């Protein structure tokens, strides 16, 4: 019973995170193997307004980086830049190296973050991908290098590396290659308008009937009909895929998706008049179909 | 910027989860020193949830009756201490933190690790209600799932042991005793009146203030009494003296008196746009954990 924003058990993430050192910078790194991933801009206040990021890495030496892990002191023998990463080669493997792998995930999709500051956790908790490539995080100055991930069975899925808090105050990173998510690269940069993620706002009114949470069940709709509204409200179009993805929850609740569409078509055109669902006043839609069935499942 | 429903990192407790298998119940169990902690009722058939003779119960098994595993561990002694069964076994965890067991007081917040079959799934911020339950994510398999706070040093609060028909959760303290009016017996068991935590939606309007959501600032003022008497119609638990000294120092960190701040929810609780993101007062944030959210305590 019950429905949480559950965030994946961080301990084999906690292990990866060290403290990375260059001139006055200090920031996060990830450690996997003999090689410590970190945000590129760790190496001054003066460069952070046109850096030409090339040039400063070339007047940089290895005993220019301070990695700390824990205690422990590791000794940089190689460094390069991969798009917006910095990738120093050290002495020793981490001893602690989960299973792994480099992932870019899709806008919608969910995963946690592990917020960290000197290499050391503070916390974790479960975010999306908006639409607009931002997430909107808890990030103090110093969580730059913080890692979000998703966790398959033994196997952990680093997907974002944290690099840069926006005016506006939501967040933009890159992939573990250095990719940002969306167009991002200190200047004015505007996100996209972003949007309600339907799948996942869909997936959630499955866990609210699971749950036992009903009122809002209604009528019928067509694909076409229900994506017209949608996009009346800023809500993503809903696909055949993302019909096919809530098949599983159709069949388990013995509710047909294009009749838990109609539902949020009235709920979109009426509002909730005061009412809750799951506890919330507003429609959530950072839980994904997969992580609908894995806390019901409990995997 | 911004503001999460944020968990403590789950590493030094996961190390600490095993299974607890006895009979055909299998569930989750605490492994610190030579000591496997779990609920008691896991020696209870089906039959037996109704009305347990726990002593009766637990006479009649021996510590083989008892399998633990701790991944892919042998008990060498039980024991029964209120609700929590203790298993002697003959291994000390290499991986016990530092730790403490600690009673925690209604509003207080912790971190819960849920796990099935000695496997952690998940970690969650969650707090105990005033009528001593909490509004958690429990399957059947659960129990035996613990509540932490991190102060290097585990601070363990809460053992699952039951969901309740309500759709809420009730538990004991590491020592076995339950927090509330519950026992361990399948039988209907009324929780109280819940109460919203009235010093921690004031906790979270100063996380909102200070990530710059301020439109419920209000240039009134109040007095602890006359706060009190709004609050009570609106079912919120009554501000002490004690909690507005809580308060002080995010009261100092955003220029704002804490009677301003409880004048600015004397409105909205009279007259009812979203604070951070949220179109309802949260009140799971207690004042130390805004503090230790937006100060980066690690
Ligand atoms: C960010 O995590 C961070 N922590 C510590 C220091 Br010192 C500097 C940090 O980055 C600041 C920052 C902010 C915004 C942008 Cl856009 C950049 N950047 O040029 O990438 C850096
Ligand atoms: C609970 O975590 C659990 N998991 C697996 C099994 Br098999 C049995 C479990 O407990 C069921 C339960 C439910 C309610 C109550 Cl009140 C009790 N109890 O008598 O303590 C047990």
């Amino acid at each position: 019973s019950g429905f949480r924003k559950m965030a994946f058990p961080s301990g084999k993430v906690e292990g990866c995170m060290v403290q990375v050192t260059c001139g006055t910078t200090t920031l996060n790194g990830l450690w996997l193997d003999d090689v410590v991933y970190c945000p590129r801009h760790v190496i001054t206040s003066e460069d952070m307004l046109n850096p030409n990021y090339e040039d400063l890495l070339i007047r940089k030496s290895n005993h220019n980086f301070l990695v700390q892990a824990g205690n422990v002191q590791l000794r940089v023998i190689g460094h390069s830049m991969q798009n917006c990463v910095l990738k120093l080669k050290v002495d020793t493997a981490n001893p602690k190296t989960p299973k792994y792998k480099f992932v870019r995930i899709q806008p919608g999709q969910t995963f946690s973050v592990l917020a960290c500051y000197n290499g050391s956790p503070s916390g974790v908790y479960q975010c999306a991908m908006r639409p607009n490539f931002t997430i909107k995080g808890s990030f103090l100055n110093g969580s730059c290098g913080s890692v979000g991930f998703n966790i398959d069975y033994d196997c952990v899925s680093f997907c974002y590396m944290h690099h840069m808090e926006l005016p506006t105050g939501v967040h933009a990173g890159t992939d573990l290659e250095g990719n940002f998510y969306g167009p991002f690269v200190q200047t004015a940069q505007a996100a996209g308008t972003d949007t309600t993620i339907t799948v996942n706002v869909l997936a959630w009114l499955y866990a609210a009937v699971i749950n036992g949470d009903r009122w809002f069940l209604n009528f019928t709709t067509t694909l076409n009909d229900f994506n017209l509204v949608a996009m009346k409200y800023n809500y993503e179009p809903l696909t055949q895929d993302h019909v096919d993805i809530l098949g599983p929850l159709s069949a388990q609740t013995g509710i047909a998706v294009l009749d838990m569409c109609a539902s949020l078509k009235e709920l979109l055109q009426n509002g909730m008049n005061g009412r809750t669902i799951l506890g919330s006043a507003l429609l959530e839609d950072e839980f994904t179909p997969f992580d609908v069935v894995r806390q019901c499942s409990g995997v």
